[PDB]
């Protein structure tokens, strides 16, 4: 006898399924069966992140022969692939270290996501109704008519980045987002307070929706954080919404707005992994890119500023080397961190 808005039902129906987090994991080459999700603990993933951080030390030291070797063999027996007949491949550059930090937040995510689906149920509430207080979160779903809906709309398409012309996107449904306590731990007296998006793997909403955005652990490797272990925004919608991981076939995908104390900004324009002691006294770090929205689009929004665009050029390049593209905005605390909105995307290839 669900007693939730059905779209918040299909919401729920979304992110709850497990199976589809199983099928996930398995593209990831994550051994579902030796290693159950039902079977998931904290400790299997610490231990996982420990084994990251000394393939890590195997990295910086040009260590690529045999030390490389076990520190890999003991990851991949801590976190068991399947990698079938083939025999699993080293770890040794940035992106194959942060290939192996993803699959470990989504793990993290999904160890969330089954202890709320598998706790202890009622009898008397319908199920989807159990996991969604289970949440500890208000979704409430907005007219397609309203107000909201039509700056949110603005907001993704007007800041759909050029260099992502593969796909559009489609706003399939909107939700308004109050999760239990963020409105008092935020920072309310810091300034540039922004709505900025965030992306991620379907796997993982159940976790962000409960626990909140968080920082990395400290026993995850810093280099696979090119601004530090922070939480990551963007100000173009595209640019977080390829952090959703969506495909030809899975074609549906969320994305959050938050409200983000960004305070005074460091500004970097290239990455660096211990951006965070650069701080001394700024809130937060601001990796510049080329293109960027304008303020004379800005709107606000229940006290944030929406960058809303077009982007136009910001004049910035790095001669040091590598420019960003895009914007991204880094807090190292989530009493930054209001989300806001969620959207439901349909991705357009
Ligand atoms: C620029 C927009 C953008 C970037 N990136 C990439 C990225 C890179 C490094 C990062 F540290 C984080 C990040 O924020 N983390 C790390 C993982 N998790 C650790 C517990 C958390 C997840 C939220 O709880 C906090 C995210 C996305 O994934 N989405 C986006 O929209």
């Amino acid at each position: 006898e669900s007693q939730l808005d059905l779209r918040v039902q299909e919401l729920i129906k979304l992110i709850c399924n497990v199976q589809a987090m199983e099928e996930m994991m398995m593209e990831m080459k994550y051994n579902t069966k030796k290693a159950p999700l039902g079977k998931l603990t904290v400790a299997q993933i610490k231990a996982g992140y420990q084994s990251l951080k000394k393939i890590e030390d195997c990295i910086r030291a040009g260590q690529h022969g045999r030390a490389l070797m076990e520190a890999c063999n003991e990851f991949y027996t801590r976190i068991p692939h399947d990698f079938g007949l083939r025999t699993p491949p080293l770890i040794r550059t940035q992106k194959e270290l942060s290939e192996k930090i993803q699959l470990l937040e989504a793990l993290g995510d999904i160890e969330i996501a089954i202890k709320l689906v598998k706790s202890e149920r009622q009898g008397l509430e319908h199920p989807l109704d159990q996991h969604y207080r289970n949440l500890h979160c208000a979704l409430r779903p907005l007219d397609h008519e309203s107000y909201e809906f039509k700056v949110i709309s603005q907001y993704l398409q007007s800041t759909h980045a050029p260099t992502h012309s593969d796909y559009t996107m489609t706003l399939l449904d909107l939700f308004e987002v109050e999760k239990d306590g963020e409105k008092e731990a935020f920072r309310e007296d810091l300034h540039n307070r922004m709505l900025l998006w965030h992306g991620s793997r379907m796997s993982n909403w159940v976790g962000i929706l409960s626990h909140g955005l968080r920082i990395a652990p400290p026993e995850a490797p810093i280099t696979g954080y090119m601004f530090g272990k922070g939480i990551y925004f963007a100000d173009m919608s595209s640019k977080s919404a390829n952090y959703c991981f969506a495909s030809r076939l899975k074609n549906t995908g969320l994305l959050l707005l938050s409200e983000v104390a960004l305070g005074q900004c460091n500004e970097l324009l290239e990455a660096n992994p211990k951006a965070e002691g650069l701080l001394q006294g700024k809130h937060s770090t601001k990796g510049l890119g080329k293109m960027a929205p304008s303020s004379a689009h800005f709107v606000t929004l229940n006290g944030s500023t929406v960058p809303l665009g077009p982007a136009s050029d910001t004049g910035i390049l790095n001669p040091d080397g590598y420019t960003l593209n895009y914007n991204e905005y880094i807090v190292y605390n989530p009493n930054q961190v209001r989300m806001r909105y969620l959207l439901k995307v349909q991705f357009n290839f």
